[PDB]
């Protein structure tokens, strides 16, 4: 019964599983970019305080 | 031809774009999980080095 499925199903019947699959890894890329970033953000007040710290 | 395919293409070749897309999903699950749990790790560590008493020199 279409009325027990979640949007997640609903959402692949319509569009199929190459796109909702594209869209689930554009948006892991877009997190672990973000992520990332915030690795390098941390890394670099690291870097700052170690030289502050002699 | 096949000779002038990348691996990448060889792969998809034999396996389909199920598969491979599949695997990259799962891999790029990993690579988020494991980026999460450094920035923790590096936050606690700034933490730590803010206690200067443990320092060394
Ligand atoms: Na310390």
């Amino acid at each position: 019964s279409i009325d027990d499925l979640d949007a997640e199903a609903l959402i692949r019947m319509a569009l199929g599983p190459r796109n909702t699959m594209t869209s689930s890894n554009e948006q892991l890329v877009d997190a672990l970019r973000a992520s990332l970033k915030e690795n390098e953000e941390l890394r670099k007040e690291s870097r700052r305080r170690a030289d502050r710290r002699q």
